[PDB]
């Protein structure tokens, strides 16, 4: 019903968002921005890591989404480079699918927390990560813009899993106004 289906309206002059990590192997990690999705089971081109998009904030456009495996392979490098390449004025949008820390280094870390990242220097193994960053310009602090779920064999919604976790919020559009 809603943009994102989300639970609430969003406010008039927002863009509508909604991240969705990976919920086991079985259930895929999803990124929708203004109704359409951007990563997903829907348009194939999801996988185990972290998923990234990159949206034109000015223009609202989607400019790149790529995926990095974090189980196997050397991927942390290439996302990093991917990350900082960047352009100003952009939106990032980062998913877990199955797992995001195995082989998740520093050079990878450090670039995620230069975009304000909170919680990706405590992923676990299997650790359930969503993450929406801005560069070159600042979020409103009232947005959810990340969110961390651990595996704990008491919680785990699936055998050897944490539960999916989404974050879903309205960004306003004039912020460089």
């Amino acid at each position: 019903r809603q943009k994102c289906d989300h639970w609430s309206p969003c406010p008039p002059d927002t863009y509508a968002y909604r991240l969705l990590s990976g919920g086991g192997r079985d259930k895929y990690a999803k990124i929708c921005f203004e109704d359409e999705v951007l990563i997903g089971e829907k348009t194939g081109n999801v996988a185990r890591g972290i998923n990234i998009a990159v949206v034109n904030y000015e223009t609202g456009k989607v400019i790149a989404t790529k995926y990095f495996d974090m189980y196997e392979g050397d991927n942390s490098g290439p996302m990093a480079k991917f990350i900082q390449s960047t352009p100003s004025k952009s939106l990032l949008f980062m998913v877990t699918h199955d797992d995001g820390s195995s082989k998740l280094k520093a050079q990878a870390k450090d670039a995620i927390e230069a975009l304000g990242s909170k919680e990706i220097k405590n992923m676990k193994f299997r650790s359930s990560w969503v993450f929406v960053a801005a560069k070159g310009f600042e979020l409103p602090s009232e947005i959810e813009r990340e969110k961390i779920n651990h595996s704990d064999q008491s919680r785990n919604r699936y055998a050897g899993w944490p539960a999916e976790i989404q974050i879903e919020g309205c960004i306003p559009k004039g912020l460089r106004d």
